[PDB]
């Protein structure tokens, strides 16, 4: 049994199946439209987002990390931010593909 | 020359090369003791510290993701918790490690 941090979604096991349902809540994920949630890393421009993610050295070095106990469990925590590169000719389209992604569960029908 | 996003420290380009001064404030890391940060991924018990980094698929659906547009550009915000196994038997020891590390930078220059 993989951990839930070690998955890969796609088209047979999806980011439903391995992430949970897209919401607002603190535990929940909130990225991704019908057709990522459906596709995970078979999405079409899967790799024009996952040039955002970090390596697990970045994760640990870029990001604020804690600790925290509730009834649920033992969590570690993480926050940061990325710059995006305002002079990479595809700087628009990136702003774009992830506006499209972020929150979009709220226009599920 | 890589994003930092996409960096790997080690002995060679360290924590503090790579990823900046550990610290309190936004964007700056606050993980790591003098040893890590000086090796990086060539550190001893890297691999029980890189067991909660996600992968690119869980980071894009574990995190709240968001985008923040200020004077200094556009930033992908992300913010989110890994849960602990209460039932591995190295429980107690990965808090042990895991605790070494967070804020570490405040007991020593
Ligand atoms: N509702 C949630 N369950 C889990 C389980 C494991 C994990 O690492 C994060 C979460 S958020």
């Amino acid at each position: 049994k993989k951990p839930r941090q070690k998955r890969t979604a796609t088209k047979a096991y999806n980011v439903t199946q391995a992430f949970g349902r897209r919401g607002p809540e603190q535990t929940q994920g909130n990225f991704g439209d019908q057709e990522l949630i459906r596709q995970g890393t078979d999405y079409k421009h899967w790799p024009q987002i996952a040039q955002f993610a970090p390596s697990a050295s970045a994760f640990f070095g870029m990001s604020r990390i804690g600790m925290e106990v509730t009834p649920s469990g033992t969590w570690l925590t993480y926050t940061g931010a990325i710059k995006l590169d305002d002079k990479d000719p595809n700087f628009k389209d990136q702003v774009i593909l992830l506006n499209k992604h972020i929150d979009a569960y709220k226009t599920f029908p």
